[PDB]
Formats: C-alpha cells, structure tokens, sequence
DNA sequence: GCGACACAAACAC
DNA sequence: AGTGTTTGTGTCGC
C-alpha cells in the first residue's frame, strides 16, 4: 500500500496511490521527491568577457510534491498541487566571482542582463505545450496565475527536507532563517566592490531568487488526461535555464522585460522528466469509489 | 467533464 | 493547548 525510497537528505518518500488509500490533505505523506530529471539539450554557449572561458552551466531541479511512482509509471493528480523547484550550478566558477563578472552569449556577443529559469509541460509523445497554473495559498480565495521567469543567481539546491519546511511559513523569525538559503539582497552588498557592468548589477530586482520555486502548481483544469484511445496521454515536466539579452537564429522566447521594451530569454540549457501520467476527475480515480 | 462550494484533518503558530 | 491556515477531495448542478 506505502512504499518507502529513502530521499538524499534522509527524509522519506513514501509512494501510494489514491485510488487505494486516501491521507490527509497536510500529512507529510503527500510530501515526496518525484521523478528524476533529464537533459534535454545544451543550447547557446556562455563566455566571461575578457577572458573567453566557457561557462559551464547545470540545472538543477527537483519535484517535492504531487507525483507518486506507481508500478513503473510517475503519477500525478489533475486536482492537485504539485511542487517544482530549481538551481542552477556554475561548476568552473564560484558565486562571488560569477557576480563580478560579465558574460556574453556566443551566437557575434549578446551581453547577458541576467540568468534566469522557466518551466513548461508538455504532451510528450508530440511536443504540445500544456498550460500550468498556480495558486496562493488562499486558493480560491486568492488569484490564479501562470508560472513565470524566475531571475536566479547559481546555487546548491536545498534539501527535500527544507523545501517542506519552508512550504507554508508566515512568523517573520523563521522567515528570517529561510531567507539567506532562498534570497540574494543586492542592496545590502558593498556597492564599491562592483564594476557598473557586473552580472550582479543588470539584475532587474535587488531581491534575486537563489532557488525557483514553483509550489502550488497544476495542470490547467482544462487539459485531457486521456487519448480518444482511452490510453493515458503522457506528459512532462520541463526546466529551461536562459540568458536575457536586449536585442537591441538560435532558440529563444520573447520577455516583458523590466525598462517595458522587448527582451529576450536565450536558451542555455533543458531538463525534463520521463514521462507523466496524470489522473483526472473521474470517481474511480479515488479510492472513496471503493 | 468543469467551476464552484463545502468539509475535514494536520500543519503553523 | 487553542485558533486560524492549507490543501486533498466530496459534492452539486449545469
């Protein structure tokens, strides 16, 4: 009925399925690492300025909640939340000396602005992309939206262990002990240590993200879960790490970018999940059927 | 099969 | 140790 992988961190996983056994909506039952990533591919290479050195770049990412490994198939539920989040690890170049830096695109050099993540998920067997939805915790009571670009600086992802923890916090004391594993303050760094074309100083925020964070994301409530074969339709979960440049012939999306004009998110790298069954509506998809 | 509303059980404090 | 929060899912009604 429960089985148990134990996670990287020493916390559990522990994989049923709803059809047979139903738990609380808060038991740190529903809490548990889900199917493991792959590259995609490698897109455009990343330089430092003077240099001419290859930044090498690794996604990072993690799904901690609303996926179950059920007899050789990852499954998830239409109606409920899942959790995804992610790094990225710059293995030939440490923070501190990353932020100094500045970095180009080799296209002929974009200077990248910042580095930054999306998700997206996909019917898998033929590439059409799926809307995702999120929540706040009001839910109902509060506004839907759609995941957005996450600006991020390079960083070890936390442990499975933490991403629990930090799921629903509000006393601002443990926020305080959260803050230096998920935020970067650019305003609280000595300005004078900065070149005025540093990486760190075309962020367009002063709060910069060191871990994306996408929690309390669905599949849009519209999507069909099974083919007109009555097959699953099998889907996944996709990172995408990129570099935004100002474009003022290689992957990339369009950005609302942050002085209003067009910007551009260039692709560096993809990551995606094996694929996904996703469990709809239907009665004899929960075990009260039973 | 979907949007809305309701109930309930463990979490956060 | 009690209050309010969060989220899986039961149900209605179109």
């Amino acid at each position: 009925v429960i089985l148990t992988q134990l996670n990287e961190d020493g916390t559990t996983s522990n994989y049923f399925d709803k059809r047979k056994l139903k738990i609380a909506p808060r038991s740190t039952l529903q809490f548990k690492v889900g199917p493991p990533f792959e590259l995609v591919r490698d897109y455009c290479p990343v330089v430092e300025s003077h240099t001419g050195r290859t930044l090498d770049l690794r996604i990072i990412p993690r799904i901690d909640r609303g996926f179950d490994h059920i007899d050789e198939e990852w499954v998830g539920y239409k109606r409920n939340y899942f959790t995804l989040v992610s790094t990225f690890e710059t293995a030939n170049c440490d923070l501190d000396t990353f932020l100094k830096s500045s970095f180009d695109l080799l296209v002929g050099r974009l200077r990248v602005q910042y580095f930054a993540i999306k998700i997206k998920a996909k019917n898998d067997d033929d590439d059409t992309e799926i809307n995702l939805v999120q929540h706040t915790a009001k839910r109902d009571k509060g506004p839907q939206f759609c995941p957005s670009v996450c600006p991020l600086v390079p960083s070890p992802l936390p442990k499975h262990q933490t991403i629990r923890e930090a799921s629903n916090v509000r006393n601002i004391t443990k926020m305080k002990k959260y803050d230096s594993t998920f935020y970067l303050h650019r305003d609280h760094v000595n300005y004078e240590e900065y070149g005025v074309d540093s990486l760190l100083f075309s962020y367009p925020e002063d709060s910069i993200q060191k871990v994306a964070r996408y929690e309390r994301v669905q599949f849009a409530s519209s999507i069909s879960v099974k083919k007109p074969s009555q097959q699953n339709k099998h889907f996944s979960l996709h990172v995408i790490l990129g570099a935004v440049v100002d474009p003022d012939g290689i992957p990339y999306d369009e950005l609302a970018l942050k002085n209003g004009s067009k910007g551009m998110f260039v692709y560096l790298q993809e990551m995606k999940t094996p694929p996904l069954i996703i469990r709809g509506r239907s009665p004899s998809n929960y075990a009260s059927s039973q």
